[PDB]
């Protein structure tokens, strides 16, 4: 039963019983210490990294040994713990030990009453101390005076030392023996604190232990890190090599053999001092409480509130679980517990300061933004790792712009361009591992409570590194110059708008001239700006004026042109998504919504990246204004994570790869008004580009969104819709009834998909006139698809007569695209027809 | 709610009520200081990357703790702020702290009139002072002299040193304990200033805090760039490695593990010295008033004109918006808010001086608005103008001067596509 | 009293026998802090000298350090330490690139020589250069405020 | 002790349990053999004795502290997981070689994220990608 009170100071000095994390080792060491005496140098080493609690451990060992020392068969007196870092820089350790030993002895003489025995054993003690003072210069001398030879040849004493000469260890050995007689103890414990704070001063501890602490009446307990003593020992065996030899034999053959010798003298210097059978490894908090399935060797509980009852105290893994899950907006499972495990493997001081800072402000805040509490808690603890890894550190500049830059500068060092945006604690280095949980808190804090910041992190944050894992990585110091150019061109960290990112993102996927020269790309299709001959069928140069209402608005938000030797023109889904990320940010006023469609269309000049060789429109605004009304009351309960945004991009990116190549072929002569799956056109590619985003959001919303604990897709193969709709239709059908079963609505369980499926900007792209897979029986799926969508959003996207025109083989369309199918894709050969 | 009158002699010291922005944070820190001594190293860090008025906040804490001692359950006597960069190059911080502790204690002794504990405690006070003088050589000695060993065994001390030897941290903690009784207080406050000018002298501050200021009757408030302490601590851990090992094991695998080891010693040095739960961040004006997207955590009002009343006041977001929109000839909207947000991220003392230099001068003209904002910025923002290489000579202003600066701005901004918008989307604060 | 505290300026090490001198509190001093602060004793000298000389301020005048710019560091350190009095006006000439050359050289001396030798990777070397450059401006802008600097005009400007 | 059979000048016997006598002691080669074939989950053969001969070449201080650690934790634990006991015994003795080789040394990393990465660093230094992953004691360096 171990309970840690977070509102207590929780310091190594101010830690009483009943909260010792190391209670199994404290008892195990003490009995093993007593066993050694009850049965030669006797040194116990308590291993452990920095912040493990080594000072707190020995502090408990002395407390558990000084109690009932005379009430047990083997009496062991303990000196106060010696801290090698806090001692005077030049004070010998033997001086410190003797000074602390003299105080213990003198205090015992003042407890005696028989003056005959008091005076008999005080003359001996003063004689031994005076003899130690006489020979103390042997340590603090830079030369050997010839007149000291008389001291070695003096025998004017009754000691009758075994070996001749003024051996200081011999003088100290009987000094300890005299002290044991006075204190009436069978041994004396010399506890040495760790040297981790300043480890160059721990050499005197090592040399003193092996020289003067060899007696059977001395028990030495020294803690620290063997990884740190090894560097101290190795650097001192190198000082035994003459400087001239090192300078004259700098070549590898003899240099390597010397290094083999030093590591082979270091190895046995540790084995001589701290024997393996006596070392004790301090267990980190993960090894105590254990995992969910593995039995917890101990039971650690945390008092997360002031005045909390002992029964009320909650388990530490649950306490970390609450902070990690709510702080990162993350749901119970492998991903949430992967962060919790990493926080447990942290040094105890670092972990106990994350919890202390998080739960102190959490309680104080109520007297909420839990992700903000964890962001500040992790910022302070992982600050040394943030500085090392080069992440943003100023707190007045925290925001979306200063976060997407951090995600790019993190995966660049992590080298995980495929899954780095997940921000999982997987990096081998501890600095990048520490930043991963801090960055995850940053993403779960900024994007929380707003849909606009979710899409900016999706495109600018997660996307920018994927648009680097391809289309920029083939060009690769040159790599650091490529990074410098790429982030300056795309202006990540200072983006003007999400749409502005998409237009630059259009060029990089365009300034990489793909094979077959077809102007069909990942999530973007090129369209001709000029008219020529040789165009069969109804294919024609794209004209924006053909579309009406939302149809004109939807393309205007999607069209993006880049200035080059010739003005390329593109229709991307990133521009469509970036437009949504811009409308959501602004207010519900009509004036601001109008500018969103008109931020890029006719006032931007997207020069190619340097790494290249060369009214009814008011009705459209009304629908967007109505949708923005929904966003401002639904997005307040959104809980996006760094995992969800990373996952949603991953599926959305994978689909855009499938639809890119699976439609690079089906661009045949009769593809206009495509009705079979073997014919595709600009209305087909863009329909599944948009439907890819609506699916990636849909499938991994229920999978990973923290608002709904349960899973509503159920168990099955989560195939994604490419050139088809049944894959999307299968999942959207089966989700609907489960919420009715659980008495939950579509908006309070999948707020992200509900908002994006009800966005009028992408509504014309869901059912383009050109893009409809009205097969003999697949049209029933789309008929169900339209019915499901019309019920999710609450409004009929297309009227009964409007739907019949798309399926059955004039009409004006104010809600669906019209001229996209007739558009001519650059680099497409319109000579081969569908067979 | 804070309401600032912009027509005043502009005294940072006379500001005591209704004019100090950081009162909300100061009260929380002071209450935290008092609560940390009820139950032990209490070290508080007032963090900030640049500016923000560091020295005035810690001084404001000293005033808040030196006064109102009768009402509070626990009273704290505060040493005068110690500037580590304005001290003799070899004087230890322990000497500086004790000397200012002696000055406070001795001045209190002259306040005594009951001449029974006046000389009883003074005699005891000088006993601790002389004993600290006796053991002061341990911080300045370049070698150990065997004659010191006799001193370490002197067990005639009347104050009962529990651990033997001459431990200055043990002598100093009893010296503080006696000082607390004399001053009739508890938990003496030690405040340190920034080490920005010469951060080589901040290592003695860190080593003194962890060694000598570990007492439960000692609370420390440190200030400065915590990114600069990291470079100070990290560079000192390399000093532990022997010069022979460093110049012999020069392989990449050996150099990486040496850096990684120091990455962990430095990491735990900051956590031990400045605990995360005790670090204090100076809130900027934007955080205090909110982003206007929703209600902020604090409401601050400004008296633009002389004679305005409590209700006759406007929010700083509006007062800044009034200056930006009129000064920059900008319309109300999103692009006008890009400048008010940046103006709200500035240090408060800098920000309200721009407001004072603009609004008050706008009165005297009434008895061109854009030049009033230009003059107001030039007076207080001149440091960045010089740093970036722009035009500072006021007589030379013009399109020939202006167009040269704008091309100079976009040259440093590395963005020629949208650089001429002059939107504060840059990276450098200047 | 100033002569008593002058050893602090010129001492290769701290001598413990001066600790009893730092505790020699006096009544005529009326010093805010009694830790033998040279910047406080000198402020009384200037305040007393103004009373004797019947002047509202004292102009301390420094020439330039072009011939030997090592000697300019003691000028900068003295100005920011002892010449902070309200009754003191300091006018200093010299190339500001030379004075910035001093501080940048001294700001690097704060870094431990072992840190500079061991951490020579471009990711950390460039981060130090960002910080030392940031330190020299704050040192320059605090010693010589920009609103008080005066630039001598060449012939073209004249 | 020599190779298998007598094959050696001195007949060194070792005691692996407290209260044991001088008559029921085990051969030092066999005591290393039992701790190796049980610890490494190997059978008797050339491969097991290849580790035994490598362990026998080790310094007596290093060799005894492997035997002392293995047979003092084994007796206490059982008054099982034999590979765990050998892992802890070899962790302390070979610790200086583990540090030099760059192998993971944190005792809370002892899964396979460390292990699957550990043998890649080991094989990389061994300069033998063909037979390195057998983890044979066939290297030319003591580390
Ligand atoms: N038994 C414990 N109970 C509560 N908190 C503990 C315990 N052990 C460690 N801690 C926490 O971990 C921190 C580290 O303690 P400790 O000072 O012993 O670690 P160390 O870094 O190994 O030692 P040192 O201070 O000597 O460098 C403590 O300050 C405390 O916050």
């Amino acid at each position: 039963k171990i309970i840690i009170n977070l509102f207590a100071p929780n310091l190594p000095g101010s830690t009483k019983e009943d909260d010792l994390i190391q209670k199994s080792l404290r008892d195990q060491l003490v009995e093993s210490i007593r066993n050694s005496i009850a049965y030669g140098r006797n040194v116990f080493f308590v291993d452990g990294t920095r912040g493990a609690g080594k000072t707190t451990f020995i502090n408990s060992v002395v407390k558990s040994l000084n109690s009932d020392q005379d009430d047990v068969k083997v009496n062991i007196k303990c000196l106060p713990t010696i801290d090698p870092t806090k001692l005077p820089r030049h004070e010998p350790i033997l001086v410190t030990v003797t000074a602390r030993l003299n105080k213990m002895v003198s205090d015992k003489l003042k407890g005696y009453w028989a003056s005959n025995d008091y005076r008999k054993q005080k003359e001996q003690w003063q004689n031994h101390l005076a003899q130690l003072q006489r020979g103390l210069h042997l340590l603090t001398d830079k030369e050997y005076k010839p007149e000291y030879f008389s001291d070695a040849l003096k025998l004017d004493a009754q000691l009758d030392y075994s070996i001749g000469g003024q051996d200081l260890s011999e003088i100290f050995e009987e000094l300890v023996k005299r002290a044991c007689e006075i204190l009436d103890c069978k041994a004396i414990l010399i506890t040495f604190d760790d040297i981790d704070t300043q480890f160059d001063a721990g050499w005197d501890v090592l040399e003193s232990i092996r020289k003067f602490f060899n007696s059977r009446k001395l028990v030495v307990v020294a803690t620290g890190d063997l990884r740190l003593y090894s560097q101290l020992i190795r650097g001192k065996q190198y000082e035994n090599y003459s400087k001239t030899l090192l300078e004259q034999e700098k070549e590898s053959v003899r240099l390597a053999e010397r290094g083999y010798m030093v590591e082979h003298l270091e190895q046995q210097y540790l084995l001589k001092l701290f024997p393996v059978q006596k070392r004790i490894q301090l267990k980190t908090m993960l090894q105590l409480v254990g995992e969910k399935g593995k039995a917890g060797k101990e039971e650690i509980k945390v008092k997360t509130e002031p005045g909390m009852q002992d029964i009320d105290a909650i388990d530490v893994r649950q306490a970390i679980g609450d902070a990690v899950r709510e702080g990162l907006n993350l749901r119970e499972g492998s991903d949430a517990d992967m962060y919790v495990n990493e926080l447990l493997k942290q040094p105890v001081r670092l972990l106990m300061q994350v919890l202390q800072d998080f739960y102190t402000k959490k309680y104080h805040a109520t007297s909420l933004s839990v992700p903000n509490l964890l962001r500040n808690a992790l910022y302070g603890s992982m600050l040394s790792s943030i500085y090392r890894a080069g992440l943003n550190y100023e707190q007045h500049r925290f925001g979306m712009d200063s976060l997407c830059k951090d995600i790019f500068t993190y995966v660049k060092q992590d080298r995980d361009f495929n899954t780095g945006f997940y921000l999982r604690p997987q990096s081998e280095s501890e600095a990048l591992r520490n930043c991963s949980i801090y960055l995850a808190s940053q993403v779960s804090e900024n994007c929380q409570g707003s849909l606009s910041k979710f899409l900016q992190m999706l495109l600018v944050g997660c996307g920018s590194v994927s648009i680097f894992n391809q289309f920029v990585t083939e060009l690769a110091e040159k790599f650091e110059q490529l990074i410098s150019e790429y982030v300056a061109y795309m202006s990540v960290g200072r983006i003007e708008s999400a749409s502005h990112w998409a237009n630059r993102c259009c060029a990089v996927v365009a300034n990489s001239p793909n094979d077959e020269k077809i102007g069909v790309f990942l999530g973007m299709v090129q369209l001709n700006r000029k008219s020529r001959q040789h165009m069969p069928g109804g294919y024609k140069k794209f004209n924006i004026d053909t579309e009406n209402g939302l149809a004109k608005a939807a393309m205007a938000s999607s069209l993006s042109t880049v200035a080059s030797n010739n003005l390329m023109d593109f229709c991307s889904v990133f521009n469509l998504i970036g437009a949504i990320a811009d409308i959501s940010a602004c207010r519900c006023e009509r004036s601001a919504i109008t500018n969103a469609f008109n931020k890029v269309i006719a006032q931007t000049t997207c020069i190619v990246p340097p790494w290249s060789e060369a009214t009814e429109f008011s009705d459209a605004i009304t629908k967007v204004e109505q949708w923005l009304k929904n966003v401002n009351e639904i997005e307040i309960g959104i809980r996006p994570s760094a995992l969800l945004i990373g996952k949603v991009w991953s599926r959305f990116y994978f689909n855009l790869n499938n639809v890119a190549d699976q439609h690079k072929t089906r661009l045949y002569r009769n593809a206009e008004h495509g009705r079979m799956a073997s014919q595709s056109n600009a209305a087909k590619i863009m329909r599944f580009n948009v439907l890819a985003f609506l699916h990636a959001v849909l499938v991994e919303e229920s999978l990973y969104h923290s608002v709904s604990d349960r899973e509503y897709i159920g168990e099955g193969l989560r195939l994604n819709p490419v050139t088809s709709v049944d894959e999307f239709e299968k999942k959207i059908k089966i989700i609907g009834e489960k919420l009715k079963a659980d008495n939950k609505t579509w908006k309070n369980t999948h707020p992200l998909f509900f908002l994006l499926i009800s966005c009028p900007i992408l509504h014309p792209f869901i059912f383009p006139v050109g893009g409809i897979n009205c097969s003999v029986k697949a049209l029933n799926k789309e008929t169900s698809f339209n019915k499901l969508i019309d019920e999710i959003v609450g409004d009929k996207l297309l009227s009964d007569e409007e739907w019949d025109y798309l399926t059955k083989n004039q009409q004006i369309f104010q809600n669906t695209i019209t001229s996209l199918n007739s558009s001519t894709i650059v680099g497409a050969s319109y000579d081969k027809d569908t067979p």
